């Protein structure tokens, strides 16, 4: 997260860190046994880390649970990043509490101008590299589809939306991928891609979760 602020320990209780020896992506807890992340985050050997603030210090509210199954969306397109969404089932049910909590899925899509909360442990520099230990947060509005397509000609699909600031300076970044965009208490986005981070006229691009609710529910019900 570039241009954001320190969330505060466990203030984003649905935020997860995916760990394969180190933090490599974010995710969102949607029930006690399932996490949503980005398909491009897929790898083997995932441990889901819930209840994290400082990812380099055990502070006493963490739950570390290995993945039992990963399911990349059947239509994930690694060329275009269309359908950049994955589900991860936990080997055991997390214990839900005030610091480890699920985020509701949307029942309808969100509209341009709605303010959302974007969070993660990704890079905090738009030029250079600095990775934080504690969770960072950014409030950012959804941009119109027209503005998104204007910023990224020929690259925006019906399963993507932009959020952020055309002036630059505030954005998600590498290491935030797979993490949440939450608007009015619903998970509307997954950190997916962009051109650089926090650059002028290059807002963040996010997977449009509202298009996947039926697939998420049916996949969870059958697995
Ligand atoms: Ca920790």
């Amino acid at each position: 997260i570039v241009g954001g602020y320190t969330c505060g320990a466990n203030t984003v209780p649905y935020q997860v860190s995916l760990n394969s020896g180190y933090h490599f992506c974010g995710g969102s807890l949607i029930n006690s046994q399932w996490v949503v992340s980005a398909a491009h985050c897929y790898k083997s050997g995932i441990q889901v880390r819930l209840g994290e603030d400082n990812i380099n210090v055990v502070e006493g509210n963490e739950q570390f649970i290995s993945a039992s199954k990963s399911i990349v969306h059947p239509s994930y397109n690694s060329n275009t990043l269309n359908n950049d969404i994955m589900l991860i089932k936990l080997k055991s049910a997390a214990s839900l509490n005030s610091r480890v909590a699920s985020i509701s899925l949307p029942t309808s899509c969100a509209s341009a101008g709605t303010q959302c909360l974007i969070s993660g442990w990704g890079n905090t520099k738009s030029s250079g590299t600095s990775y934080p230990d504690v969770l960072k947060c950014l409030k950012a509005p959804i941009l119109s589809d027209s503005s998104c397509k204007s910023a990224y000609p020929g690259q925006i699909t019906s399963n993507m939306f932009c959020a952020g600031y055309l002036e630059g300076g505030k954005d998600s970044c590498q290491g935030d991928s797979g993490g949440p965009v939450v608007c009015s208490g619903k998970l509307q986005g997954i950190v997916s891609w962009g051109s650089g981070c926090a650059q002028k006229n290059k807002p963040g691009v996010y997977t449009k979760v509202c298009n996947y609710v039926s697939w998420i529910k049916q996949t969870i019900a059958s697995n």
